[PDB]
């Protein structure tokens, strides 16, 4: 139809709280505004573009299903890749809708999320578990985890 | 109803490359009897407003394209590949890629990771702060020798 749709997402089951919180911002947010919606949420990286739920959101819109997609922060939606996102969802009639544009993100993505990209990169630069690779993951990795 | 070809390499002193990407989609279009225009960038892989870049996607979206051709998948973007290449599934093209297992170039590597290390550094510590100069100094010194 012109179905409202909302997304929540953390990366780690220990952020549980904060899902559950994003989801009633949005949840109360549709009930000021009077707007009948369907919630979606992962726990998965925002790195990850196979999120199940994320691409059964991905899909309704493609099919211009959906009018609106409501998001806590953009960060949620996923890491890269936003405002390409952005410009193929207004393609689709769809807009994004941002709650909290500036709120703070958690910070245990940011370095988890790094880690992860450090270790792609090592790997394609000097090889897996090759000397250089060890060298440059494990050197960010002491930085960052304390 | 258009074919696109689409190369990029991230700096200028890459322009041979550039070039060679140009010739390999060139060639390979006139071998299987392909009708071909070439869009082409000097930027990161990274870098979501790149011009030609922005360009090609307003004409995916206005279903102007049937077939993208690039030499392997980062020349088209660094992320987001995938859920990309779905979003032009749904206006009726498709990205063709040349040389699937190619050597992506070292640079771009090393000047990609420092991109992405000095963003992360600054939402974790904030801009020029003590920790994120220690972290993006510490990256930079290893990738770079």
């Amino acid at each position: 139809n012109a179905k409202i749709i909302g997304y929540a997402r953390v990366s780690f089951n220990a952020q549980k709280d904060d899902l559950e919180r994003q989801i009633q911002l949005i949840k109360s947010y549709a009930e000021e505004n009077g707007w009948d919606i369907q919630i979606l949420k992962d726990i998965g990286s925002g790195l990850n573009e196979k999120r199940k739920n994320y691409k059964k959101l991905l899909k309704m819109v493609m099919n211009r299903k959906v009018e609106k997609v409501i998001i806590a922060y953009p960060d949620r939606l996923t890491r890269f890749g936003f405002e390409t996102l952005k410009e193929f969802f207004k393609s689709y009639g769809t807009e994004i809708v941002i709650i909290n544009k500036k709120h703070k993100t958690p910070q245990e993505e940011l370095v988890e999320d790094l880690i992860t990209i450090v270790s792609h990169f090592a790997g394609k630069l000097y090889g897996m578990h090759s000397h250089k690779y060890k060298k440059l993951t494990k050197t960010v990795k002491e930085i960052v985890r304390e």
